[PDB]
């Protein structure tokens, strides 16, 4: 079905899913010069303390680190987000190389990987419901270069080996993702969609100026996983990521002067 690869990448998806040439889809490039500042933006409010993680799952295009979303325990709110949103899952997109990698670009600027803190708004009740609604998603994007390590993102990258192949998942419990934030918390946002299909056009994102720095050796483990199940031809886990789509009726805001 869909991928990555040259006979089902992101330039087939539309085939299947049409949507994937639609108004908002994701990810776009963020033009600095073009964004506006939006003083009546808010603050972003992670709360993320009772964050609760369950399990890690390689599904055959990333990896997901699953969380339990059935109460009011780990969520995203402020900004440009009306109500509470529940972190439900996070997972990565990366390159082959630490010139590519990410979804969203900065100016045409590519970075190693881009983190996703998928959370949706609890008003729909389920996740499954949010997805069908132009305000059902906030995903909070958060870049990634290759550099210092990154401490908390090291006791994901250790369990990597146990799943490293389609439909393996692990326990995952006790992580905790605020130790995956930058500094800062200024972002952009804009109206999108998911970036894998179904592309459902259904996403508030959130993308955080400030990047993380991982260690060449972390995003190194991360290409070691496969797309593929066990047993199959290995096909490395890499460049997979949606190239950036037309911006078209969309305006951009920054939080940030
Ligand atoms: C306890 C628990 C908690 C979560 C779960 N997982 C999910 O529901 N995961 C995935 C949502 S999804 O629709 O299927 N696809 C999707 C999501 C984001 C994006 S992106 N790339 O735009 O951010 C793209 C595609 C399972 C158990
Ligand atoms: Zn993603």
């Amino acid at each position: 079905h869909w991928g990555y690869g040259k006979h089902n990448g992101p330039e087939h998806w539309h085939k299947d899913f049409p949507i994937a040439k639609g108004e908002r889809q994701s990810p776009v490039d963020i033009d600095t010069h073009t964004a506006k500042y939006d003083p009546s933006l808010k603050p972003l409010s992670v709360s993320y303390d009772q964050a609760t993680s369950l399990r890690i799952l390689n599904n055959g295009h990333a990896f997901n680190v699953e969380f339990d979303d059935s109460q009011d325990k780990a969520v995203l709110k402020g900004g440009p987000l009306d109500g509470t949103y529940r972190l439900i899952q996070f997972h990565f997109h990366w390159g082959s190389l630490d010139g590519q990698g990410s979804e969203h670009t900065v100016d045409k600027k590519k970075y190693a990987a881009e983190l996703h803190l998928v959370h949706w708004n609890t008003k729909y009740g389920d996740f499954g419901k949010a997805v069908q609604q132009p305000d059902g998603l906030a995903v909070l994007g958060i870049f990634l270069k290759v550099g210092s390590a990154k401490p908390g993102l090291q006791k994901v990258v250790d369990v990597l080996d146990s799943i490293k192949t389609k439909g393996k998942s692990a326990d995952f419990t006790n992580f905790d993702p605020r130790g995956l934030l930058p500094e800062s918390l200024d972002y952009w946002t804009y109206p999108g969609s998911l970036t894998t299909p179904p592309l459902l056009e259904c996403v508030t994102w959130i993308v955080l100026k400030e990047p993380i720095s991982v260690s060449s050796e972390q995003v190194l483990k991360f290409r070691k996983l496969n797309f593929n199940g066990e047993g199959e031809p290995e096909e490395l886990m890499v460049d997979n990521w949606r190239p950036a789509q037309p911006l078209k009726n969309r305006q951009i805001k920054a939080s940030f002067k």
